[PDB]
């Protein structure tokens, strides 16, 4: 009930008590362990209440006034509407809580020392899917800072009856293409081959290229969703070259400075935001390991092992791994040269560590998913793979949800 | 109750029935998931025969003579035995079926494609420290195999009151040894050093160096345990050298072959067998990665990226990640070039999932942890990075077991 989780290099041990807040469950059992499915898994005016509670009680038990008059006010106030409408509003200090504290609770972020750190961009009063792209040019824009990138979040109407939900159609607000071949090969990014026909079925003519920037698919209050491409000034992109390598700038690789992921939900109490798209910055190996050379991505280890002359007939030869820490040398390396942010596992995974140290002192507790938390190269010369981690579900929190266009109803 | 599992790489699909069988528990619950957590956690008459009658049952299921009359008459025969003498003896084919199918349920190996060849050796005659070391040199000729290494395991007699029971001290039958120095840093293996000072608390007299063999310590029906020191010419070592690097044979390194690990407990039918000493081969990032670049081992990034000649001042240079690469490469290539059996973290990691797919189809499932099967370097250009894996305990099992210099009652 009081459970130690223990680093294996330090011998550091801490006590973890958040555990007990606790509220959703894991999928695992006492006789089966799913800590590496990926995938893990309208709201009733009866349940609606306690999840109220619960969230202002820790909202007001965080600003040094809970239990008070205020508190208990609000907590009739709010008990009141949920009477009155079945549900309720967020005042825009608990939006800021909430959104924050979704972000401190998410087990699978190895960023999260920048919890508090985060600009909450309110897009409750959005109405139409013209408005939501101007609000997320609005985010890009104050997110990206010129390379100097900028936690933020922006917040579209809460789901309310189910049939008229605001949602981003894009997985993320910047995305490369993917187009299929007459020869079944792939251009662009294989990942969004789908979402890519699902644009141009809806009129977006493409510029069949590797590189391009998809255009927004934006649904409003339940409406069949609309194109809108983004302003290419707002797109800032990093060619990628080596330091050493001069080929390496023939390979003629770039991706996009700003990871925003638009396709999650973010609860907060009871609440149900399904158009929620946040960004921060990027880990290096997401882009060089994962969409550089995952089988099913981009792909390159190929191409960039010829280009260094390897051993490419036994797989014993390491060319694999040879080639893919100079593909991971050279994204750092080009980010950083044109002063857009960017974190190496290195420097991620300490950070990490460090903030773990401080969830325990001053919270109890920092749930953590250690099958991702721990980068997808070099594992065990970063201190998290030494790291016993527990993870639980915290609330507010960020949810995954399904594609809109298997739910939609169409028109 | 039928739970599916998925490579997000190839889309490939496979049932799980077999976690149905499972019958221990794995330390998560449905609101806490402990499957980072690095330990997982006298047996009465009344407790023995349904672990006795479940693993015979398996045993003769097996064999396709289930609930045949030899079925039941054995299940009659230990019956009366367990009555008798509140405990039981395995026949020497079912010690073979309980011991391969240890390894077959070991969840965190990732060499089981190999569980149905294993050559077990029954020294369940045994009575004397002098006799243990006799079986387990035996052992180390057997399986070492002038290099062409052989899956082993010796089987040393079971656990019966407690207080008399055989173990091998040793964490491996071989083991470099560490010393520390009157500065604090250590010499040789600092994984070790405890273990080191004991042999020497009992007379060993240390050639205070780096890779120094360690005696083995046995203890023999519950007896204060005694030195031998196996015959150098049974200890199969491997000078490291690069295929490129010729300071890279400067470096000095050196592995031993056989990879004997003695400190576990192989549990059969309820019954407990406390020195088990269980040999393959390495996959090459055991020693490549962990033994030679954990922080707390050998830790050899520091002079392996100088000689290199390297960015050291940078964290994300990737100058670690270079100069790991490299020495697994040297760390492989030595190994092939003396014909000594080792394994690659690819060909290792892909063979998993085509065991893997062996035992969902003959068998309704297999249980993997995938913490464990990941290789501690470049984990998502290896198969079993994309690869859910649902975790569950079965028996016949390979236990942990606390060290005996805790348990023990001293004279
Ligand atoms: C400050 C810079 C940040 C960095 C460096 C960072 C890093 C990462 C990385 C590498 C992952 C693994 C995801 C993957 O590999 O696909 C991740 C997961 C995640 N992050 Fe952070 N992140 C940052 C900011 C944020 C922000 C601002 C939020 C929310 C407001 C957030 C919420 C999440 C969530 C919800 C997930 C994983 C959910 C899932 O896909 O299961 N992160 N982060
Ligand atoms: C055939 C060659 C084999 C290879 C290549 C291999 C490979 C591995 C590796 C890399 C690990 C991870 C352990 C670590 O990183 O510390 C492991 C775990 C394990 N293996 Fe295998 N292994 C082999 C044979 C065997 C045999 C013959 C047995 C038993 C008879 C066995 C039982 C186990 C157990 C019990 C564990 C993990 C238990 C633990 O420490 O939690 N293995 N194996
Ligand atoms: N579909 C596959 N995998 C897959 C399936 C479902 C989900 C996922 C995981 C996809 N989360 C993307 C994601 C979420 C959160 C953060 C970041 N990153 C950031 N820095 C960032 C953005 C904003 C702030 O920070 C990236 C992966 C697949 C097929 C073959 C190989 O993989
Ligand atoms: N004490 C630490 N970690 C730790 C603690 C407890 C347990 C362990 C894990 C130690 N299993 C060793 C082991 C078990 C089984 C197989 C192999 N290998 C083989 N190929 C092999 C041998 C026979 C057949 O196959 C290696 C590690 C520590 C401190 C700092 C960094 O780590
Ligand atoms: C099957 C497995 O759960 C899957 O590959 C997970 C493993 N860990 C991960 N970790 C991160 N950060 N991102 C991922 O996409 C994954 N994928
Ligand atoms: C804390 C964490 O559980 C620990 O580092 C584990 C992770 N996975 C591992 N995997 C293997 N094969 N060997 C290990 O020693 C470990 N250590
Ligand atoms: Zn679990």
């Amino acid at each position: 009930r009081f459970l130690k989780v223990k680093n294996w290099e330090t011998d550091v041990v801490l006590t973890d008590t958040l555990h007990l807040k606790s509220t959703l469950e894991t999928g695992c059992t006492e006789h089966i362990c799913m800590g590496s499915i990926m995938l893990p898994s309208v709201a009733t005016k009866d349940q609606l209440f306690p999840l109220a509670k619960e969230f202002l009680d820790q909202y007001y038990s965080s600003i040094k006034r809970f239990g008070s008059k205020a508190h208990m006010d609000r907590l009739e106030e709010v008990n009141k509407e949920i009477e009155s409408t079945s549900t309720y509003q967020l005042k825009d200090t608990e939006l800021i809580y909430g959104a924050k504290h979704a972000w401190r609770n998410a087990s699978r972020c190895v960023g999260r020392i920048q919890w508090s750190k985060l600009q909450v961009f309110d897009a409750r009063d959005c109405t139409t899917a013209h408005g939501m792209f101007n609000y997320i040019c609005n985010h890009v824009k104050y997110a990206t800072n010129k390379g100097n990138l900028r936690s933020a979040i922006t917040i579209f109407p809460q789901r309310t009856d189910g049939k008229h939900d605001f949602r981003v159609w894009n997985s993320q607000l910047i995305r490369y293409a993917g187009y299929k071949q007459p020869d079944g090969s792939t251009l662009g990014d294989p990942a969004n081959v789908q979402f890519t026909e699902i644009c141009i079925q809806q009129g977006w003519k493409a510029p069949r290229g590797r590189f391009d920037v998809l255009p927004l698919l934006l649904q409003a209050n339940g409406n069949d969703p609309e194109l809108f491409q983004i302003p290419p000034e707002l797109v800032l992109e990093v060619p990628i070259r080596h330091p050493k390598f001069d080929w390496f700038k023939d390979l003629g690789l770039k991706w996009y400075g700003l990871p925003a992921v638009s396709n999650m939900l973010l609860e907060i109490g009871g609440l149900e935001f399904s158009a929620c798209p946040f960004s921060g910055w990027y880990m290096g190996t997401e882009i060089g390991v994962r969409d550089y050379c995952d089988n099913s991505r981009y792909n390159i280890l190929e191409e960039v092992a010829k280009k260094m002359d390897l051993d490419m007939r036994k797989t014993s030869s390491l060319w694999k791994d040879q080639a893919l820490v100079e593909i991971n040398i050279a994204v750092l390396y080009s980010f950083q040269s044109d002063k857009v942010t960017i974190v190496d596992h290195h420097s991620a995974t300490e950070s990490f560590i460090k903030h773990m140290e401080n969830e325990y002192r001053c919270r109890g507790g920092c749930p953590a998913d250690w099958v991702w938390i721990v980068p997808p190269m070099s594992g065990s010369i970063t201190p998290v793979f030494h790291q016993e981690m527990l993870n639980y579900r915290l609330t507010p929190s960020f949810e995954y949800q399904p594609d809109p266009w298997n739910t939609h109803v169409w028109k």
